[PDB]
């Protein structure tokens, strides 16, 4: 099968999501003991950029394109950008890695991957990406159900990355319920949830519901390319991290101003790091 095309891959949201994922993975690697990378909605593995037609078009033009060849790239972005460069060795943007391939190139020999994807184009492509990589288990199954089935890991260490559908009200609720079930089984796991800002009120409710679980130690990192609106698509996105590694808050405070300056040259929107639930 041919690699999956995507119009959104490598956009400002992916830049934020993958900056955070890489920093968490690098922290987990500071202990020589094994850990698990669990991706509930793993997608195809990699995406072709630029569209199937002759013109080079896609949101990557306002995302990864604006940072990957900067000479003053912050040190916190090196691990991530080096993965992107690996899939684009000619020096032209043609492919963008999904979270599973970020994980594949950053994890060590002793670490494990557990990946789920239901889509009939994406799943077979994902399986092909991990042929003969025995560290990975790739299944065509419901993502949220893995938080019950696969936690806690035998290693008792891990990053759980949740990058779910947000198409209806029940989608936003499924996120909080799933996290609660995982946390019940694996309270010391690091949970990283990506969310879009299309309607702020849905996000407010989601965060309210998350606070209500009683879960502590919840960090929020958000980057907005525009001010909230009712009449745009996605104006912003963020990462909510439960049990963030010791350095993450500091690392993000260090890189967000640079990231926002490069991703949003007009200076609109905002970039924030704060705690939803302290402690």
């Amino acid at each position: 099968l041919s690699y999956r095309h995507s119009f959104h891959a490598g956009n400002h949201a992916d830049v934020l999501k993958h900056t955070v994922q890489s920093l968490i993975i690098e922290s987990l690697k500071e202990k020589d003991k094994p850990f698990l990378y669990l991706d509930t909605h793993a997608g195809a593995g990699r995406y072709q950029l630029g569209s199937e037609h002759a013109e080079r078009t896609g949101e990557y033009l306002e995302g990864i394109a604006r940072i990957w060849q900067q000479d003053d790239l912050p040190a916190e972005l090196e691990a991530y950008i080096n993965v992107v460069k690996h899939f684009n060795r000619s020096g032209q943007l043609r492919y963008y890695p999904g979270s599973p391939l970020i994980a594949r190139l950053l994890l060590r020999e002793q670490d494990s991957l557990q990946l789920t994807e239901l889509h009939p184009s994406d799943y077979p492509l994902l399986r092909s990406e991990f042929q003969k990589d025995s560290r990975a288990r790739v299944e065509k199954a419901d993502g949220f159900q893995q938080l019950k089935a696969k936690l806690p890991p035998v290693s008792r260490r891990g990053l759980i990355l949740i990058d779910p559908p947000y198409e209806m009200k029940t989608d936003y609720q499924a996120v909080v319920s799933g996290i609660a079930e995982g946390y019940k089984r694996f309270a010391t796991g690091i949970y990283a949830l990506w969310y879009p800002v299309v309607l702020r009120q849905q996000i407010k409710r989601m965060i309210h519901d998350l606070e209500a679980t009683g879960i502590r130690k919840i960090l929020q990192i958000e980057l907005a390319v525009l001010p909230d609106s009712d009449r745009r698509g996605m104006t912003a996105s963020g990462m909510i991290v439960i049990n963030p590694p010791w350095k993450l808050e500091q690392q993000m405070n260090n890189v967000l101003p640079w990231l926002h300056s490069k991703l949003v040259p007009a200076g609109t929107g905002h970039a924030t790091v704060s705690w939803i639930v302290p402690e």
